[PDB]
């Protein structure tokens, strides 16, 4: 998740 969500954003 953590670096799903800060790739994503
Ligand atoms: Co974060």
């Amino acid at each position: 998740l953590a670096e799903a969500l800060h790739a994503a954003l």
